């Protein structure tokens, strides 16, 4: 089904002879995380980007620099697969039949990933309801991991990676990451978001967290950085 | 259109391509991807060998020594790849086509293999030669840009003999770019517009050195074209006369 | 004789006439060139407006890689050129006009304007036509030097896009706006040309053309998908 | 003996009432070396800073991207402490008598840290015999972590941490930590340096090495990729 | 015959020719052109040297008034091409030259620098020549496409000369004759200067000359014709 998110870290390479091929390793990310979502008309959405395009949000705690960030959206499931353990599962797409969540439903991704205000895990509920402070990316056809041939290749992918510009340091704040659309108003159909971050996971206070529901990711990044300090004291 | 078919009838030498990506497909269960590249529409290998003592084609910052190579680009290209191994004598002997040095011939296989080798590097520069007669002229001019160094950077042969230092450069355009707003300012270390391009083969350390290597010059564009394809060689003033001769060619043709 | 051919701005050969008033050079020719024949009829629908009150007829061009230059030229009236010849573009509303509908007195003042779109990808193109510019390359009024224009004063259009950076042609969907000099209604038949300097007929990395985005995407699509086939 | 070097992020902070004291708890660096050495007149150093100055070379290879680096240096050593396990002890102090490790014998510090050329494991030989490419900072009398007594408080400490500047990015790569001296020319004495890195330890491949030989840096950093590419595949 | 007439970049005419290569242009003519025959001996001083090592041959144009357009060609060998006509202006080496010696296959690689000097009046000239220049408008190498070489490779040099300054506004110019080639070169070479503005209006019209001296007198007599004129 779903093809691994992995880094754009290439470990190792190596060319076929006789042919315009090559084979190439690539590090995966320490933490990957799949979220299944899905679109019902006249149903609200988390948010608005642009004032009118429906949006779905993720939201990451980075405790310390990181590397590299991946994001990935594709539409619709129904093909691929279904969630497996330890993936995130929207209300909206637990309703979903399996005919509403295949062809011929679908819509035309949208990815935006934004720096929020928090730089304390107490501020996350906070920053969530307030404004982003920097945008630091779109993308709207990027994904290249999964062969799309249900439709136009529309999916999204986008990396955010290493004067580097301030819109791709990775440092430790709150991020939310906005899975939408490119066309605005009312759509209709499933989608599979992947977010994979560039660090050792399960390191607590130190290792990168992810939610959908910013006062959650408060609760486990407040508890994971008291963790920290019981653990240096 | 030949140029875009896979072949290189193998013979250890990995071949040499372009950046840009055709197809993609991921492994299921593992870590890996398959990428399939565009090949450049022309690529030519140059077998050469360094001994002491020797007179080079040139120097390099004045105390490295440097084989040249000359590019004459009629218009505008996509992208250049230039790669440089050494030794050679584990991974052949050159084949068909291929240019081959005076003392490339002249050396034994011995002298071709390990533990003779150098730390290999390569410099790109734009010369002052716009039109096809004025070549063999801007050969004996100074530079006019450099557009590149590299090091380090080979990734296309997968060198086990000793420290991964073979060279390997790709002058491009984004493609594609980090936004539209980069094609408004394109750093022109890149145009490979028309004109003179000298290809340094050349050394990581200053001095004397010794061993074998091979050189690998690839570009964008569709070959056999008179006046309109890449020419490349050694020898700037056979360089002249083929690309004038082209360029008469296509006069001709035209009427 | 008719319609002059569209040339490069590239010179190949020059040489002076000892004694006279005038030089004679030879240009290489674009790797292809297209004439595309249309008609303005008043009370009928472009395809669309310039700066919203220009009507407009687009060309699409998709360039798999950078080109190092294109030219686009436009003439009004036709009549007393030509017709359109075997591998011509012309539209339905010209091949309705009668002789004398296409030639003086009717005619129009010329336009021409050249756009990056969004596409990248040959599968957006159709997509990247709906959507708006994202780039204004060049606009030409007054330009042509490559017809003898005797009918009427000198106001065909003429525009060479080309390198010695936004008007480098790397990479993408090109929308070609032929146009009005003049506001609001007009009348008269126009002959379109482009060229670019690129070899032809190498699938997926040979430009393509056509008026229609859809068609230009099927195209497009067929090219790349022929140039990943013969690459495996 | 020797006081922890600890990195300037603030776990907890408490103020002590009645007075003008407050109690800070700072996060330890992931890993933290201790280096011994001794300066003996008419004896080669590793190099020279500035062509004058005797020099000693610490190498750091990063793999990916950290927050913040500590350097420390002090001399002598002899009332503080001596080397225990784990700590690096050049020959020189070894040789040395404790009489010769302590007043009045000492000198005064300075270090600098430069960025190398090496972005490969397998380069780090090369790059250390290669010039700088940047010099991130230099240090002379920065220290607050030892209560200096002995003499004047000239004691070296520097901390490179997170448009902020490209000189203190500790992205991918080989660095060169020179412990040289404020004086020109001949000088006499023991010292201790101390290096921290914030960041997980004992991961091969993803954590940094150190090393005073450039070339068995090299061997570590290779295998552990090595060890890296194995468990990725 | 021979020598191809220098004209400006002035269009006045364009016409296409259907079915084929080319498109024919009319160029304005220069309102005045010169053409300067000399010839480069080994072992013979030059009028002067440029970056200090390359033989220089001097023309001297007085612009009493601001001109649109200077053009500056230079050919070398000449024998091929033809000889000099009336009106000409001959150097005495030239003179001296035979026919073989100002044939193939002797030749040099020619190269036109275009110097402001000093002068503002006309009895300046001939002080300002002796002077420093005062800024560099140009240089060119190989800009020729006015004679098809085919001699040898097209070395021949052409030049037509937060905002720029090559601006012939009134004051002396130099133009210097001069080779790529540093050192001792052989060959004869013809010189051809045009001026984008009418002839023969006294105190007005551009004036030229080899000899700065002789460049003074003329233009100060122009400009006296001038003042007589006016009242
Ligand atoms: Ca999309
Ligand atoms: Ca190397
Ligand atoms: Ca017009
Ligand atoms: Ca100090
Ligand atoms: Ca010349």
């Amino acid at each position: 089904g779903l093809p691994s998110l992995k880094s754009s870290f290439v470990l190792s390479e190596s060319t076929v002879p006789g042919t315009n091929e090559t084979v190439k390793t690539f590090l995966p990310y320490g933490s990957v995380i799949n979220y299944y979502g899905y679109v019902k008309p006249g149903q609200a959405p988390d948010g608005l980007v642009d004032g009118n395009k429906k949006a779905y949000y993720l939201y990451v705690w980075i405790p310390a620099v990181i590397a590299e960030m991946g994001v990935r959206m594709i539409s619709p499931t129904g093909e691929i697969g279904e969630p497996g353990d330890g993936d995130l599962v929207s209300d909206a797409f637990k309703a979903a039949t399996p005919e509403e969540k295949s062809m011929p439903h679908w819509f035309d991704t949208w990815i935006r990933v934004e720096r929020m205000s928090a730089i304390m895990p107490d501020q996350i509920a906070k920053a969530a309801k307030a404004k982003p402070v920097q945008k630091l990316d779109d993308d709207d056809d990027g994904d290249d991991t999964y062969k799309e041939e249900r439709h136009n290749k529309y999916n999204s992918l986008t990396r955010i990676k290493i004067n580097i510009d301030t819109k791709k340091l990775l440092v430790r704040g709150l991020y939310r990451i906005s899975f939408t659309t490119y066309k605005p108003g009312e759509v209709k159909g499933s989608f599979v978001a992947s977010v994979g971050l560039l660090f050792p996971p399960g390191i607590p206070g130190v290792s990168p967290l992810i939610h959908s529901n910013p006062e959650e990711l408060q609760k486990q990044a407040i508890a994971a950085e008291e963790s920290l300090k019981k653990a240096a004291s």
